[PDB]
């Protein structure tokens, strides 16, 4: 066994907008996790902004924050064993010309522009981006 995990997930604005929540909520639920917590909202940009504070030198942050609050999000916690790393599994490498055939990323997206999905990357990611989005008392284990 491996340890149960909590981590952050987000459908892209580029991905609600096609209406394929459901294919991407599918992927997670067959992989054997578990959506434990989930809100569809509309970032602000101060939140995209501190959401993804630890890309502020990079020269694609202003695109990624304009793209992030462009529309709304599905935003939800997955629940399982290795919950962390089957969720970057499934979603593929940041550009999706470069995912791998059958990951989120590759099947639902064209460009590192518009990727369709994001997931924490590491343990201490997936502690601060839960609690930034959802109280303890939303998250629902099962
Ligand atoms: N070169 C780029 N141009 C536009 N957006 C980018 C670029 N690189 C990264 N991004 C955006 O920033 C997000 C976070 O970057 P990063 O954490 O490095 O990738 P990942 O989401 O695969 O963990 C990416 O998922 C993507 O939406």
């Amino acid at each position: 066994s491996m340890a149960l995990e909590r981590t952050l997930s987000i459908i892209k604005p580029d991905a609600v907008a096609k209406n394929v929540i459901g294919q991407i909520y599918s992927r997670f639920e067959n992989a054997g996790l578990k959506i434990v917590a989930a809100r569809m909202a509309h970032l602000s940009r101060a939140d995209a902004e501190k959401f993804y504070a630890v890309h502020a030198e990079r020269p694609f942050f202003k695109d990624l924050v304009e793209f992030m609050i462009s529309g709304p999000v599905m935003i939800q916690v997955l629940e399982g064993e290795d919950a962390i790393l089957k969720n970057r599994d499934l979603m593929g490498a940041t550009d999706p010309k470069k995912a791998e055939k059958g990951t989120i990323r590759a099947d639902f997206a064209d460009s590192i522009d518009a990727n369709a999905v994001h997931g924490s990357d590491a343990p201490e990611t997936a502690r601060v981006e839960i609690a930034f989005f959802f109280p303890e008392m939303n998250v629902y284990s099962r």
